[PDB]
């Protein structure tokens, strides 16, 4: 019921996310973390505008998640954006 | 009050946050569309661990703007991040 979103075209996501809506799954999340972040957002977004529009935000996270290190190698952020209706 | 998350380093607009809140601000809110929206997140998460560890989240808002493109009109995610004390 959780969508990694990764490298794959925005739409594969949309898709995914539409799929479950359609086998009565009442939540879905969507999960991103760094750079696509930006792509997460917009999957959530194209999903209620063009193809389930009645889809709310339940809630949006904000986290940073830690990374294997050398000194000064970097964490990072993500977001989990839970829809559902 | 307004910190426009764009194309300047992350920690510019971190110091940004931490001056304001310094200086006794009781809400702000961090705005980015796009590709920076990435950027945003890593703004407040920061600010978080680092500087503020009291900053809470208090709302955050994902929505769809319009710009000017190259080629007519064009869609962008925004986020609207609001911390506050």
């Amino acid at each position: 019921n959780i969508i990694f979103v990764g490298k794959k075209p925005t739409m594969n996501y949309v898709l995914a996310v539409v799929t479950q809506f359609n086998n009565n799954a009442n939540k879905i999340i969507i999960k991103a973390r760094g750079k696509t972040i930006s792509k997460a957002v917009d999957v959530a977004e194209i999903t209620r505008h063009k193809f389930i529009p009645d889809a709310k935000y339940e809630e949006i996270r904000l986290d940073t998640e830690t990374l294997q290190g050398e000194r000064g190698s970097s964490n990072v952020s993500s977001i989990e954006i839970t829809l559902s209706r």
